[PDB]
């Protein structure tokens, strides 16, 4: 019954060199153990993925082409346009073992599920959930999401993927776009010019996976009360049509109010509401991060979902640590959202809800 935390100090220290999130992981570890939230979870090393796990989504000249780069970080290969490495997925050095020890973490996790070790698994650094079978994406080198479900495959028949990011888990929908064997549902902003511009309420998968694919676009300034009733909304029809047997959910906090990205104004609390109903189908339960760019509030936002995950409730006060002077000035684990206009027109949002519930009609 206790949940596995996946952690080892070697995973996170490559993990804190990643561009975008400088020292996040070890912020996010550190914040837990600080609330001893680790003494009470079973602590699983992480193994290195294979390049043969690796490729059970990922092509071989891709996984070649990043190891190749990898090695000294060369940023300026010709033939990195072939795989969406450049400006925004830049060849840094190691990029290739950072990634093969994500996704290495994340098959362990689903591998905890499947030999019955755990209902929950945790892999805080992971949820890389643009990136493609040939191509970087969105600062997602690897799709890990994609390497947990495959696993969890192995013994599960039917998958649920959740992803409550800011933006829509694109990635993930394609690689399993055509199969109904994987439902993905992925909340997210939804606006012209907002990455990856995919994601409409009227993208439902394809050939076979037809309506196996669930999209709820959503714009700025939702916040929990209203995000969980949608959140519930989709997720109660979800369950009943799909009848899933494990589940992969993304959480990055990038929703998260106070975040570099400004779009949503979400606190923990309303994220939290959304795991509880989750956490209550009994299932087992593969818990990624993914985006999150308030360094400090992510690592609020997910030491506060591991108390969640738990069942505990923790002090308000954030215990001095290694990082305490990132959670002034107020250094508390609370995150207030800002007064600013809500964007989703309630009838906008019944007409969404309406089409899915149609949609998941002609699912069996
Ligand atoms: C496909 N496509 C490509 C672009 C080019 N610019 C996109 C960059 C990509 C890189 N980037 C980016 N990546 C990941 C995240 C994240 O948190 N993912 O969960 C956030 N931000 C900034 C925006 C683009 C812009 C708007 C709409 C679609 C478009
Ligand atoms: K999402
Ligand atoms: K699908
Ligand atoms: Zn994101």
């Amino acid at each position: 019954l206790v949940p596995v935390y996946i952690y080892s100090p070697e995973y996170v220290s490559m993990c804190d060199s990643l561009a975008k999130i400088p020292k996040r992981a070890s912020m996010v570890h550190s914040l837990i153990e600080a609330y001893a939230l680790h003494k009470q979870m079973r602590i699983v090393k992480p193994k290195v993925a294979s390049m043969e796990e690796m490729a059970t989504f990922h092509t071989d000249a891709y996984l070649q082409h990043l190891q190749k780069v990898s090695q000294e970080g060369d940023d300026d290969h010709p033939d990195s346009i072939e795989y969406g490495l450049g400006y925004d997925c830049p060849a840094t050095e190691g990029i290739f073992d950072y990634a093969a020890a994500i996704g290495g973490a994340t098959i362990t996790a689903a591998q905890c599920l499947i030999d019955g070790m755990c209902k929950v698994a945790i892999n805080w650094s992971g949820g890389w959930h643009h990136a493609k079978k040939d191509e970087a994406s969105g600062f997602c080198y690897l799709n890990d999401a994609v390497l947990g479900i495959l696993r969890l495959r192995r013994k599960f028949e039917r998958i649920l993927y959740v992803d409550l990011d800011l933006h829509h888990g694109d990635g993930v929908e394609d690689a399993f776009s055509f199969t109904s064997k994987v439902m993905t549902v992925s909340l997210h902003k939804f606006s012209p010019g907002f990455f990856p511009g995919t994601g409409d309420v009227s993208d439902v998968g394809l050939g076979k996976g037809r309506y196996y694919s669930v999209n709820v676009p959503i714009q700025d300034g939702i916040q929990d009360e209203k995000y969980y009733q949608i959140c519930e909304s989709v997720l109660k029809e979800v369950y009943q049509a799909f009848n899933p047997k494990a589940v992969v959910l993304q959480l990055g906090a990038d929703t998260i109010s106070g975040d570099r990205l400004g779009c949503f104004n979400m606190t923990p609390v309303g994220i939290g509401k959304c795991l509880k109903y989750i956490l209550q189908w009994q299932l087992a339960t593969l818990i990624l991060g993914g985006g999150g760019y308030n360094l400090a509030n992510t690592a609020r936002c997910w030491t506060y979902l591991t108390g969640v995950i738990l069942g505990k409730t923790l002090s308000s006060e954030i215990p001095d640590h290694e990082f305490f002077t990132a959670y002034g000035p107020d250094y508390v684990l609370e995150i207030t959202p800002s007064c600013r206009p809500d964007r989703n027109e309630p009838h906008r949002i019944q007409q969404i809800l309406n089409y899915i519930k149609g949609n998941l009609k002609h699912v069996v």
